[PDB]
């Protein structure tokens, strides 16, 4: 709302809201009810407070809860820019035990394509960081050679005017 | 915070763009057309007055009809980046001499300027139906385009809009 | 002797698009025109001494205006598919007797036969100032061409180039 | 010198196009695919055999994934400069090692480097149907290509075929 940090953050947050909707494809009953309320509270998931006291004030199991968390890092790891989405969820990445320090050599990949792998693995495994990043490297070898130059092209954009304080 | 700069932040940096555009069209030329219009790259933001869109080609010695290729190169490099009409209201005296639809905007924008700039080298840039080559060339584009890089050339749009309607 | 092969079989092969060039032109030319400049595109290699090209209209009962007007465009069609000056090289005396420029060659060459013959169309090819009018011919389809297309006129011409070097 | 010369002073100069393909694709890799990249276009003219095709990724540390995409935009560089399949009878232990058709011509050739480049990288170069995909990348240029252009391709291809008449190979 108020300076280009925080409108792009926003607007980040935005494509992260249509990868998360991506993944309610794989989702049923109510576990798709309890996906859908999250989505619009995990900006809320900044403190360990906040993190513990939502899944009771929502009714969401623990482990449905997990297993959105789990989807949201993914989903943080495809959009965000210079960590600026990992530093406002610090926390977060602390209660999934996830790195907040990965970052994919190319990003924004498509959330259609990208839910479409991730469907396929065990979201709460304890391997599942190492998954993650074989499943950013298989989408990187996939990738049509101007699909990533335009990949690069947004990232860089975004690099360039974070750059701008004045 | 608010004032203007954000839309002079984001004008530097399509104008960014606009330079790679304009460099990748570099190679479709050679001898005097490639060294008359690389003079021009190094001096298409001063194509901003009635004055200097006069005297650019006298006073740097650019053939007329170079000069119309470069500023219909140029047109096409700012309907590529242009995001709610603040480039082509900079360049708005541009388009008083060019003649362009300066209210064009196509479907999708942000497309590679290597891809674009291969499309573009197959028109005639002095022909006087070039407005409607011009709506077919982001046509094609559009055409064969996967969703993928649409979603991102979107995605990019909505973002840069975002910045400046809240700083 | 392979590199005498290489310059004998390339001026062959430009012959035969100067041969597909001067087929162009038939079409401009109507009734008994059409006959002896089909002649003449079969004899015009032996155009290589002054004793020849004198000989040519009484040897093979031709016009002497339409020789001198075949000899015309055909300088068109070698200006067009020249590479190295090996076509104008060979037929230097053809060039004193049209009194054309055997050094002049344009910034591109191999421009479509089509297009070159309907703007050599409005030319009168006897006019004194016919060297003047080729120089605007090849200039003004210089200017007309897109970028692409001028692109694939000097990767055929340097392609040649390269393969000559050494001869 | 003798005739068979012609066919040495041809590929040089095919080559000379490949070299060209291959640096316009550059513009489509970053980083260290960029640079394994750089390392095998001074290097393809040693992938003859089958022992040097395995040997040349690791003394030069490249990765197999990025070799095996080297070696189909080269495919695609044979395919588009290629005159009576010479290059492909040279290269023909590459086309064992890739299982592309080195029989395949399209119906034109010499296309601009750059726009074929352009058009090869909306491809999947690890495609399992990408020998599909390149016929129908050529294909697609043919369709779109002006005929004057099209027309000096074929003078191009025409003399060099009139040229390898003199060699009995
Ligand atoms: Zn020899």
């Amino acid at each position: 709302m108020n300076t280009i940090k925080t409108v792009i953050i926003s607007e980040l947050e935005k494509n992260v809201d249509e990868f998360l909707n991506s993944y309610l494809e794989y989702l049923k009953y109510d576990d798709y009810d309890q996906y859908c309320t999250m989505i619009g509270l995990y900006d809320e998931l900044t403190d360990q407070e906040s993190i513990s006291q939502i899944p009771t004030k929502y009714s969401i199991d623990p482990i449905n809860f997990q297993k959105f968390t789990r989807v949201l890092t993914v989903a943080i790891y495809n959009y965000d820019v210079n960590y600026i989405l990992a530093e406002k969820y610090k926390e977060l990445f602390e209660f999934t035990n996830m790195d907040p320090d990965f970052s994919p050599k190319y990003r924004f990949y498509s959330p259609i394509a990208t839910c479409s792998y991730l469907s396929q693995y065990d979201l709460i495994s304890e391997s599942f960081q190492q998954d993650v990043t074989k499943l950013f490297d298989r989408m990187h070898k996939q990738q049509p050679g101007c699909m990533l130059m335009n990949q690069i092209m947004v990232s860089n954009l975004i690099k360039n005017l974070l750059k701008n304080v004045q």
